């Protein structure tokens, strides 16, 4: 009945979140990897921009991870 | 009733799963972030080593994330 429905709706919504989050974490991770490669190969300049980009991507990932943790507690 | 109880149990395991999985991502992330802050503070002598660790943690998270993506389907 209705309580089973709410719990199920809640589980389904969480499952989708984890899907979307995981897809969205994949993108920063590929960015870090790709940029790191280019830099190692000598194809780029300003290592401070590489590290600033890594800092940015990591901060974004932090917020995604924390969103999941908080969702779990709501 | 029975339906609600099974449904809640399934929902609470999903929440538990989401908490575990997210804490597991958090750990390599705090490394990447910490290492990038070291660099911004002027403290990095061997950036290649710093970058290597960063790459290693990113690849580790990459695998965690790919596995989460598959588990969210089960
Ligand atoms: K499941």
């Amino acid at each position: 009945g209705h309580m089973a429905e709410k719990a199920r709706d809640s589980e389904d919504r969480m499952r989708q979140f984890i899907t979307d989050a995981s897809h969205e974490l994949r993108t920063p991770l590929t960015t870090i990897r790709g940029f790191a490669e280019l830099y190692r190969q000598g194809a780029a300049r300003d290592v401070g921009m590489l590290l600033s980009r890594i800092e940015s991507e990591a901060s974004r990932m932090g917020l995604l991870v924390d969103d999941l943790l908080l969702l779990a507690k709501l």
